[PDB]
């Protein structure tokens, strides 16, 4: 699924991650425009084989089973694939737990590289919550 800007800001704070570990909810829409350009199918492979899925590219490498990491975790208890549903649930649930790890947002380098700092706040404007 493919989420606008506003019905995504919605579904998060719905799902309690406005201001969730101090991250108000333009972080957390930021960081998914980068990650995923809000698309809840986004997946990417990774350098050491490890894949990243769904609307903030959670790793198979730590939090996700996939079959095919060799290793691997699986912190988050799910199947990588539920990182993919139309259904945001698995997804903030899981990076709950990881912005809860000790590094913050910190955790998702293009929040690092692109949110951090900047008027996040943007990313939220003009939407009705």
């Amino acid at each position: 699924k493919v989420f606008g800007r506003c019905e995504l800001a919605a579904a998060m704070k719905r799902h309690g991650l406005d201001n969730y570990r101090g991250y108000s909810l333009g972080n957390w829409v930021c960081a998914a425009k980068f990650e995923s350009n809000f698309n809840t199918q986004a997946t990417n492979r990774n350098t050491d084989g490890s894949t990243d899925y769904g609307i903030l590219q959670i790793n198979s490498r730590w939090w996700c089973n996939d079959g095919r990491t060799p290793g691997s975790r699986n912190l988050c208890n799910i199947p990588c694939s539920a990182l993919l549903s139309s259904d945001i649930t698995a997804s903030v649930n899981c990076a709950k737990k990881i912005v809860s790890d000790g590094n913050g947002m910190n955790a998702w380098v293009a929040w690092r590289n692109r949110c951090k700092g900047t008027d996040v706040q943007a990313w939220i404007r003009g939407c009705r919550l």
